[PDB]
């Protein structure tokens, strides 16, 4: 295989360090893994594969790898577990990045920032403005609110019922404390269609939801959103509109490049009756971020897909 | 390896069809393969991988095929040869397209235009209102000056002093006998640096080429293209201003996602000594496009490269 130079995998290793972690600082870790990766693959000409939640270690054409690794002092053999990070190029196997952080009480910004300054700078990858101004407007800026909405985003990841009901739970304990963190009302009202989408009958909640979306969609802070399509075309799909439900999702992939996107793209082609392209836009999800989580998403997302016949080069890969 | 539909294959097949190519329409098939490539690359999500001109038939993660075959009537073995082009979906095998082109007298513009509109329903993906306007200023709009415009884009790609020589007369008829293909005096311009960075001591062909070259960059028609900061950072380098050489090849890049600006970008890595940014550059470049002509030009382009000491990876990948 001839190494791609622009292919970035993302790896997390030693998932149960020594002391402390634990759901504690592993859904950090996990946010700000998927925030690089679709920064990156939106972002720039380099394609990310973020394996963070795959379990098979296969052959890749990845010239980098970034591996985050916890961990421990080690003078102890187990004691708190620091979060390394670093970059290695797999044309020499020489590290362009070593970065080793400790967490804090209000360091978990700090810590992200830097990850994103010292990338831009070993890639010679300068942000663009785009993804500044997003940045800005998708993460809170206290990190007590960033670790609980990326706890949040780790139950949205496992997308189950159950799951979704406590990500749920959890943004609006978020939005309760801060009104002013609209990002989150925003997923909440994207994780509420979805939910809403498995009680079809419910017309009272889709009353109730129909109200929730309208003065979110509109909101001029989440202009230029991905978010903001999202929530347009599960919205739209639940209520059979596939026109409506296509052109939103396309103009999301457009703002976000990310594998809930394609799975979403996915859907909305499994609906209009196109398996092929359906099979397409699910593999593309599974290269973006393979995994349970994402197979989840295809299998169960929204409504059932049978990998077996829409899918089956998935099937047999795995 | 996981299949990734992101992620096309440019192949040529056949390339001794029958009757009766060729150089005849086999520098056109090219062009038009590299320029599918790079807009793609520039203009879209998916990775291209332009394998016209590499032997290797080695092991891919590439999810689509796109195949350009040269195919005779065959009703009698070896005639007039077709043109064959397939994208093929590798995860089933099937095929997304389909289409048989004849060359005429002046159809090659239609061909092409026709082929960039097929591929933009085919992968689902318009092209840009960026991309759009490029293509417009990029190519000449009569079929014979495309006919011979990509006959000097397959000098260029040889790279050798005698190919340049060639391009560069080729695109000074072209010039001559039709002024306002602007591109054309623009390509000479950067073919022309790119020689005389062989003859340093020629100062006065240095002052004829900073002035034909002052008489471009300038030019509105050529804003925002990329020919122009190739220009520049060849120019650049040839005078030893590494960093007004870096600056304008890294917006060319923005501009223009091609193997050659990533060989200029690696040739400007090495001037300032960093040899492993140097081979990084080189290896896009070669993924970009594999094969002798990249090859040729990482280790003879402006100034020789020992791939052995620079690029060792290449060495031992070839």
């Amino acid at each position: 295989i001839l190494l791609n130079p622009r292919d970035i995998d993302i790896n997390m290793v030693n998932k149960s360090c020594n002391s402390w972690s634990s759901p504690y600082q592993l859904s950090y870790a996990i946010g700000v893994g998927d925030l690089v990766a679709t920064s990156l693959n939106t972002f720039s000409t380099f394609m990310v594969h973020d394996k963070i939640n795959y379990n098979i270690d296969e052959p890749s054409s990845s010239g980098k790898t970034l591996s985050i690794a916890f961990v421990n002092q080690r003078q102890y053999r187990a004691q708190q577990c620091f979060m390394s990070i670093k970059l290695v190029d797999n044309a020499d196997g020489s590290t362009m990045l070593d970065k080793r952080y400790v967490i804090t009480n209000g360091n978990q910004l700090a810590i992200q920032n830097d990850l994103l300054e010292s990338l831009s700078k070993a890639l010679n990858q300068p942000w663009p403005q785009r993804m500044q101004e997003t940045l800005q407007k998708i993460l809170p800026h206290r990190g007590a609110l960033l670790t609980n909405f990326y706890q949040a985003h780790d139950y949205l990841l496992h997308g189950d019922d159950k799951s979704l009901n406590r990500a749920s739970e959890l943004l609006g304990e978020i939005v309760q404390s801060s009104p002013e963190f609209t990002y989150a009302r925003a997923e909440k009202a994207l994780v509420d269609i979805v939910r809403h989408s498995q009680h079809p009958l419910d017309e009272k909640q889709l009353a109730a939801l129909n109200t929730e979306i309208d003065n979110i969609v509109t909101l001029p802070e989440l202009n230029n959103l991905s978010i903001i399509y999202q929530i347009k075309a599960v919205s739209a799909l639940v209520k059979g509109k596939t026109d409506e439900s296509y052109q939103a999702i396309n103009t999301g992939i457009d703002l976000e490049m990310s594998w809930l996107n394609y799975v979403l793209l996915g859907k909305v082609y499994e609906m209009k009756g196109m398996n092929r392209e359906a099979a397409d836009a699910y593999l593309t999800a599974f290269n973006l971020r393979p995994g349970a989580n994402t197979l989840y998403w295809i299998e169960n997302g929204i409504f059932q897909t049978s990998v077996p016949y829409v899918v089956p080069y998935l099937d047999k890969f795995l």
